[PDB]
Order: structure tokens, then sequence, then C-alpha cells
């Protein structure tokens, strides 16, 4: 089993915890790297009813298990606060017109 589905991507929550480490700590810093700059606020158009508190970012986590260092972001995102807490992990496919649907 897979802690995370994100399309047929099965990521462990230690994959997750990796990414979140690696986006935080860029975040804490001011920095970005990416065309897209990550990680940047998250605006949850969709709603998601996360139980941490918002402001939100996105960070890319990678199927590869290779942490994002700026090059092709793929299509699934780890979200997390200022408190250094997860807010969900959430994914571009199945989705259009840039939405998100959550990985299961």
């Amino acid at each position: 089993a897979c802690d995370y589905t994100c399309g047929s991507n099965c990521y462990s929550s230690s994959d997750v915890s990796t990414a979140q480490a690696a986006g935080y700590q860029l975040h804490e810093d001011g920095e970005t790297v990416g065309s897209n700059s990550y990680p940047h606020k998250y605006n949850n158009y969709e709603g998601f009813d996360f139980s941490v508190s918002s402001p939100y970012y996105e960070w890319p986590i990678l199927s590869s298990g290779d942490v994002y260092s700026g090059g092709s972001p793929g299509a699934d995102r780890v979200v997390f606060n200022e408190n250094n807490q997860l807010a969900g992990v959430i994914t571009h496919t199945g989705a259009s017109g840039n939405n998100f649907v959550e990985c299961t």
C-alpha cells in the first residue's frame, strides 16, 4: 500500500516528509527554485477542508523519489503551512485548468 496515491504515483509518508522538509526550508529562507518559483502560495480555490491553518505553500514531490531541484515539477504537490505542518498532498492529474484533486 501507498500512504498517498496521486494518479498512478504511490508516495509513502517518508517521501512526503522529505519533500515537505525541503520546501519548508526554502520558504523559511525566503528562496525559490524553478521557472514557477516553488515553494509558492497555494490559494486553495478547490476549497479543500484542510485541518491546519492557512496560508498554504505548495512544493513539488517527484515520482522518482528525488527532491525537487528546479527542472520539471511533475503534477504532484505537498502543501504545508508556516508552522511546518502538512495540509495535504494534491495533484493536477485527473484535473483540468490548473486545478487539483487530492491524492487519496
